[PDB]
Formats: C-alpha cells, sequence, structure tokens
C-alpha cells in the first residue's frame, strides 16, 4: 500500500491516538525474506557482536550490528531503511508537534534465542532527541506460544499492556520517551528485527549541548 496513502491514512491517525501503530505485510513476501536473508548473511559472516552480558562461562543476550544502508550485503535493508524514510518523510509535521529532520543508523539486533530477552526500559528518558521508535520485524512464521520473544509496552501511564508479535514484514512505530516504556521477553528461537530512531529537530538541538 502506497507509503503516502498508508502514511497520512494510517500512521499519523494511529500514532497521534494510540502513540503506537503497527503494520503488517509493509514490504513484501519476496522483500521481507531477502531482508531476512541479508540478516542472516551479518550473522553467518559474524558482524554482530557476541551479545549483551546477562552474567566463568556467562550468558549472553541480544547481539547487534550498525547499518548504513549501503554496506556492501545490505541493500534490502538499506532499501528498507529508505522506505521507512519515506514513510516518516509523508508523515511531514503529522506526528506531534515534532518536526523529524534526521534518524540514528539501522540497529539489527538477534535474540539468539538462549531464553534471553531484554529488560524493561523506556528508549529515551532523557530527551537525547529521539521522539519515534521504528522496528521492522523478519522472523517467518513467529510463534510466541512456542518461540516467546513478544514485545511487551505499557503505553502512557494507562493500565494494562500491548503484547505485539515479532511477525514476519511487521513493521512497528511508537514513541520513544516515558510514555513507552517496554520490554523484550525470553526468545527460545532466534529472534531477529531492525530498529531505527528518528530525531526532533528541536530536542535534537538542545541535546547537543553535551558533547
Ligand atoms: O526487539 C524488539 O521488539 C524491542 N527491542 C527493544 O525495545 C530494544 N530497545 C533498546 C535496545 C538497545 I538501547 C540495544 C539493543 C537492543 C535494544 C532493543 O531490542
Ligand atoms: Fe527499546
Amino acid at each position: 500500500l502506497p507509503a503516502l496513502k498508508l502514511a497520512l491514512e494510517y500512521i499519523v491517525p494511529c500514532m497521534n491516538k494510540h502513540g503506537i501503530c503497527v503494520v503488517d505485510d509493509f514490504l513484501g513476501k519476496e522483500t521481507g525474506q531477502q531482508i531476512g536473508d541479508e540478516v542472516r548473511a551479518l550473522h553467518d559472516t559474524g558482524k554482530f557482536t557476541d551479545g549483551q552480558l546477562v552474567s566463568s562461562k556467562d550468558i549472553r543476550g541480544d547481539k547487534i550490528t550498525w547499518i548504513e544502508g549501503k554496506e556492501p550485503g545490505c541493500e534490502t535493508i538499506g532499501l528498507l531503511m529508505s522506505s521507512m524514510d519515506d514513510l516518516i518523510r509523508h508523515c511531514n509535521g503529522k506526528l506531534g508537534s515534532y518536526k523529524i529532520n534526521g534518524r540514528t543508523k539501522a540497529m539489527v539486533a538477534c535474540y539468539p534465542g538462549n531464553g534471553t530477552g531484554y529488560v524493561r526500559h523506556v528508549d529515551n528518558p532523557n530527551g537525547d532527541g529521539r521522539c519515534v521508535t521504528c522496528i521492522y520485524y523478519l522472523n517467518k512464521d513467529w510463534d510466541a506460544k512456542v518461540s516467546g520473544g513478544i514485545l511487551r509496552i505499557f503505553p502512557e501511564g494507562k493500565a494494562q499492556f500491548a503484547d505485539i508479535e515479532p511477525k514476519f514484514d511487521r513493521l512497528l512505530f511508537f514513541w520513544s520517551d516515558r510514555r513507552n516504556p517496554h520490554e523484550v521477553q525470553p526468545a527460545y528461537a532466534t529472534r531477529y528485527a531492525i530498529t531505527v530512531w528518528y530525531f526532533d529537530a528541536d530536542e535534537r538541538a538542545r541535546a547537543k549541548v553535551k558533547y
């Protein structure tokens, strides 16, 4: 579905209402599978880290690697990034009062599927400039009931919580600040995700006064 259409008709209305927005079958099967393969290639080649230390012979969790998008063998990933930027672009000045002028590189995360997950947290608690978190999942035929790895977010100050499964070709958007505390439940199977954070012009500008 047309980026502009999707953005104007779904992402914007949805984001400003729930602060969270899930979009299924974003790029498509062939493309999704393509991204999946490149990601896996990076894993095989050994571009990921050993994983966040969880503990002699300790247990490591999520492994990461930063992808600019033009690295050899990451064309489709670079394509997802550009496609993500396109969506945001159409949401120009539509998401909150924010004015997105930039983003970080892509963070590819891999929970090895050895029980590790990720503690409840807030992506941007100190106002480093990130206003929107964007995550793309590439796990074909994922079954949380079997492999776990659910992403649990606690939107706003509302009771209860929303559960988002790292479904294949799924794209997710959510406020990065205190409004969206979240955690990644233990994953008993390889779980890949690609994350990109979008910067708000003003918040980022005044944050620069730190380096
Ligand atoms: O994978 C998901 O669905 C959700 N991930 C996260 O919230 C998440 N948030 C922050 C993270 C950092 I600073 C570093 C690695 C992984 C990571 C994460 O994976
Ligand atoms: Fe996070």
